[PDB]
């Protein structure tokens, strides 16, 4: 029940990464896949006997909601001067059914997912602006456990379906600081691990 759930979202929370130029690092990939939500890490591959990388990371987000836009986004994109495959990992599948309950789950609410959030902004401010699609349920950034500071993201609940759908429409790659807001609905039940008969 809750246990395979845990499974499933340990596996939606991670992209792999191919055609990486043998120049570039773990830091490259940091700041290009950070805009999409903070790097919980990079599993990079290593050749012990000919050095350097072997051309493949897995970057694993703190949010599913994280790895589904930076799949969405960043796959083909130029880095190094080379095309970057971005994809899931290879056992995604026998996992499936359950990342499908999510997202049939995920379907019964009007939430949106909110990334690379300047430090600046508050709570309050991005509800006020998100507000202009409609009437907002709640609207949540994520805090940092230690210092009060918002890790650069978070969620927006609405009341109606119309408002999620022309948030996310209107507002991805929206110009909101010198950052480029990256915005997504999301792909899981607000707390995956319930499972309420
Ligand atoms: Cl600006």
């Amino acid at each position: 029940g809750a246990a395979q759930r845990q499974r499933a979202l340990a596996i939606m929370c991670r992209v792999y990464v191919g055609s990486i130029y043998y120049e570039l690092g773990e830091d490259t990939i940091r700041q290009a896949f950070a805009p999409f939500g903070p790097i919980k890490s990079i599993d990079m591959s290593w050749d012990s006997v000919t050095m350097k990388h072997k051309g493949f990371a897995f970057v694993e987000y703190e949010v599913p909601e994280a790895a589904q836009l930076a799949l969405e986004q960043m796959n083909s994109v130029m880095l190094g001067g080379r095309n970057i495959k971005v994809g899931r990992p290879s056992n995604i599948g026998q996992a499936q059914p359950i990342i499908d309950q999510l997202a049939e789950e995920a379907r019964a609410f009007n939430r949106i997912y909110v990334a690379s959030v300047h430090q600046d902004l508050s709570d309050d401010d991005i509800k006020s602006v998100f507000e202009a699609f409609g009437k907002i349920k709640s609207c949540t950034l994520a805090r940092d456990p230690t210092t009060g500071k918002h890790k650069g993201y978070g969620f927006i609940e609405y009341e109606k379906a119309q408002s999620s759908q022309d948030a996310v429409s209107s507002m991805n790659l929206f110009d909101l600081g010198g950052q480029y807001l990256r915005v997504g609905k999301a792909v899981t039940p607000p707390m995956p691990l319930l499972t309420p008969a």
